[PDB]
Formats: structure tokens, C-alpha cells, sequence
């Protein structure tokens, strides 16, 4: 286990076939997981599952501009449980970050912020013990 909030480096941004991997386990009464692809203050990828939001569980996704939330994207299908592990999969693609968790495709998500090669922190927060993350290039 790691501790979290985590923060992974980046360094020199993302890059299309940069496979990031996020290992963990959601924990009991679980609530919200985040995934934030930051360049700078700014969010290119925010990702977050919320597990009771008026009483049913929704992928969020959205990016940060200037401290300004943009327009969601919002994903039913949610493959998370409380108290299991979990693999998150973000696949750097030219136009969009792919996700698969546990090995079957769930969304993709536009690039908004455009300079991939300054995306270069991500941080992971929320009711998870973090098991570990890194990445490798396809
Ligand atoms: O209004 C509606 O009405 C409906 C009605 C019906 C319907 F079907 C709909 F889909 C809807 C849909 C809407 C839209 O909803 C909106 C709107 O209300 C808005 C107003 O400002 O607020 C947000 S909430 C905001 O969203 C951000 C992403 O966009 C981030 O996730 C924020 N955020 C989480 C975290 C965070 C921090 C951590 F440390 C964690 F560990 C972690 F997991 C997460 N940090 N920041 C979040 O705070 C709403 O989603």
C-alpha cells in the first residue's frame, strides 16, 4: 500500500500509447475516487466515480480551466464495488485519454487541454487504498 492522496509524476506530460496504470482497493462505505491529470492548477482529466449521488453511483469526468469547472461527461456504467480491488487503466490516445478498468473499456474523454506535454502530475484521491501507479508506453 501507498498512503494517499497520492501524487504522480508525470514528467514531460503524457504522450499518445502512454498506458498509466492505478492499482487499489475501494474501501468499505466508499463515497468518491479522483483521478486528476493536472497541468499546472489546470485539470485536464478529472475522473470520479461517485458512489451515491442522489442514491445511485455516476462516473463523472470534466476538466478545470483557470479554477473553472467545464461541462461533465457523465458514465452510468460503473464498474467499481466497495471493498474490491480495482485496476484503472488511462490509455494516452492522439485525441482522448481511453479508460478501461479491470480490463474492459469504459470511456473516453476528448482532449480539451490540448499540451500534452505539460500534464504532468496526477493525483489520486479518495476512499481507496492505493496499491500502486505507474505507467509504461504501448
Ligand atoms: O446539477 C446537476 O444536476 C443534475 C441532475 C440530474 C442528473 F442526472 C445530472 F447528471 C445532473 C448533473 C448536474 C451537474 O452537477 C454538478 C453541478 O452541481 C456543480 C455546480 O457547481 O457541482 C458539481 S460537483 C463538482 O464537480 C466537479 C466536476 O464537474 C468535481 O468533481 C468537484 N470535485 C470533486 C472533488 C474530489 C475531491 C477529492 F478529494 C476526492 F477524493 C474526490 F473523489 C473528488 N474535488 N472537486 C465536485 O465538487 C456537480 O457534479
Amino acid at each position: 500500500p501507498l498512503i494517499v492522496p497520492y501524487n504522480l509524476p508525470l514528467p514531460g506530460g503524457v504522450v499518445p500509447r502512454m498506458l498509466i496504470t492505478i492499482l487499489g482497493t475501494v474501501k468499505p462505505n466508499a463515497n468518491r475516487i479522483a483521478l486528476d491529470f493536472q497541468r499546472g492548477n489546470d485539470v485536464a482529466f478529472h475522473f470520479n466515480p461517485r458512489f451515491n449521488e442522489n442514491n445511485r453511483r455516476v462516473i463523472v469526468c470534466n476538466t478545470k480551466l483557470d479554477n473553472n469547472w467545464g461541462r461533465e461527461e457523465r458514465q452510468s456504467v460503473f464498474p467499481f464495488e466497495s471493498g474490491k480491488p480495482f485496476k484503472i487503466q488511462v490509455l494516452v490516445e492522439p485525441d482522448h485519454f481511453k479508460v478501461a478498468v479491470n480490463d474492459a473499456h469504459l470511456l473516453q474523454y476528448n482532449h480539451r487541454v490540448k499540451k500534452l506535454n505539460e500534464i504532468s502530475k496526477l493525483g489520486i484521491s479518495g476512499d481507496i487504498d492505493l496499491t500502486s501507479a505507474s505507467y509504461t508506453m504501448i
